[PDB]
């Protein structure tokens, strides 16, 4: 049951004000049939236009909402609204685009799809809010048939062109007129009472609704999102690797070793609370300090409240106000003012991170993770925490082109005593860049206000 049969049933009532008389009993090879489509009996790797919610959640990256308001069905003009803001209109003779006919709204609905996807998915999956005229509007500008490969690579083609007789990847779809093998969810199907508006706004306070389509189209998907990655979650779902995956993720475990290794060296403190993932590992394994762990799984809804985490209920809870507490990447409403805290900031632009619900992002890197929005008055208590190097290793190189080393922040013995050696040159510029890629790629890092790197030299004596 890995994909959904063409025999499963669609809720209809969604489409009977564009459709009236629309038979209440229907399958998706009738409907399919009904929207201009053959599928002609074909195993070949495209059983259903439509996908179950399982295979969509896979596919998340993939995610374009889709809305078609009847402006004026044949006789009238379409306004076609996408969830990355760009709204067309198809005459049959929040960017808005004047009336044109549809052999060349094809080719910009490819160009757009060509360049929001590329670096994402595979595939193109439509995001619906069905009521009948998008269901219609899908002959226009999209080819079904079997499976196949770009003219230009191995991997699957997500485009045709009618110029060349032609199948294209998202990659070199340049001139392409029709969208090929497209998948669709209709987010009507999974049980909803009311309109999308009254369902989206009951969870999401960003998305206004400004009377277009590419507004229904942005509500579709973040409802959407709300109910495959906020009320409900699964990590076990694994997710290919499309950018820096590994080197952000070896960035920040090397970014946390380095932080709190220095303020413990710095001040010292008797006992560490480690707050969060109930998986997590002492990032400082030789620190003499009372490692304490707090479980926490990330929180995809709201950011916890630090009063709730702190709540023991009929017991006496630990001393969280003496020695250091570690916040890495448990989003808290307000952090005590003895902090270290990395913190995903949702606004960043990449393509791991995808747009969410309410203000939060989805940020997808191995597993999928709704994160709460951003709030910079989180840190009141605290202050970002400056770049540096801490190193007490050895000054010996093992075993590259040189330029010596001059910098401030290379806090090492070899610094101290007026010339950074080879080794802390290399492994200084290879710790920047691994900061770097954490911080570009949306991390933050904040920490206690008392925090010196000036506390670090006398560990040198
Ligand atoms: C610093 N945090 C705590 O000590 C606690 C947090 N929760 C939820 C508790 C439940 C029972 C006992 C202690 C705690
Ligand atoms: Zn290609
Ligand atoms: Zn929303
Ligand atoms: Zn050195």
């Amino acid at each position: 049951p890995t994909h959904l049969s063409v025999d499963t049933k669609f809720k209809t009532e969604g489409l009977c004000v564009d459709i009236p008389g629309i038979p209440k009993d229907m399958t998706y090879r009738r409907l399919i049939s009904m929207m201009g489509f053959k599928m002609n009996y074909q195993v070949n790797g495209y059983p259903n236009m439509f996908i179950t919610r399982e295979e969509a959640i896979r596919h998340v990256r993939a995610w374009i909402g889709f809305d078609v308001e009847g402006c004026h069905g044949t006789n009238l003009p379409l306004q076609l609204g996408f969830s990355t803001g760009v709204n067309l209109v198809a005459v049959p003779t929040p960017l808005m685009y004047k009336g044109l006919p549809w052999n060349v709204v094809r080719i910009k609905i490819v160009q757009m799809l060509s360049d929001t996807l590329k670096n994402l998915s595979d595939r193109v999956v439509f995001v619906l809010w069905a009521h009948g005229f998008e269901l219609t509007s899908m002959k226009y500008f999209v080819k079904i048939g079997p499976e196949r490969t770009c003219c230009l690579c191995d991997r699957r083609a997500t485009c045709f062109s009618t110029a060349s007789d032609t199948y294209a990847c998202w990659h070199h779809s340049i001139g392409f007129d029709y969208v090929y093998n497209p998948f669709m969810i209709d987010v009507q199907q999974w049980g909803f009472t009311g309109n999308l508006q009254s369902n989206h706004d009951l969870y999401c306070q960003v998305h206004g609704n400004a009377h277009v389509a590419s507004c229904d189209a942005i509500m579709t998907r973040c409802l959407a999102v709300h109910e495959c990655f906020v009320k409900r979650v699964d990590w076990t779902i694994e997710y290919p690797i499309i950018g820096d995956e590994l080197k952000i993720n070896a960035a920040c475990r090397k970014v946390q070793h380095m932080v709190v290794k220095a303020a413990l060296l710095a001040d010292k403190f008797p006992v560490l609370h480690d707050i969060g993932n109930p998986k997590a590992i002492k990032c400082v394994p030789q620190a003499d300090v009372e490692w304490k762990f707090y479980d926490a799984q990330p929180c995809s809804d709201k950011a916890y409240k630090i009063e709730e985490l702190f709540y023991s209920y009929a017991t006496h809870s630990d001393k969280f106000t003496d020695g250091v507490c570690l916040f890495w990447n448990c989003n808290v409403d307000r952090y005590p003012a003895n902090s270290i805290v990395c913190r995903f900031d949702t606004r960043v632009l990449s393509n791991l991170n995808l747009p969410g619900c309410d203000g939060g992002s989805l940020y997808v890197n191995k597993h999928a993770f709704h994160t709460p929005a951003f709030d910079k008055s989180a840190f009141v208590n605290l202050k970002q925490l400056p770049f540096f190097y801490y190193s007490d290793s050895p000054c010996e190189s093992h075993g590259i082109d040189y330029v010596p080393l001059k910098s401030a922040t290379c806090i090492t013995r070899c610094n101290l005593g007026g010339a950074v050696c080879r080794h802390h040159a290399n492994e200084y510029r290879l710790y920047l860049d691994a900061y770097n890629m954490m911080i570009s790629a949306g991390f933050s890092l904040w920490v206690y206000k008392q925090f010196d790197t000036y506390n670090l030299w006398n560990t040198f004596t």
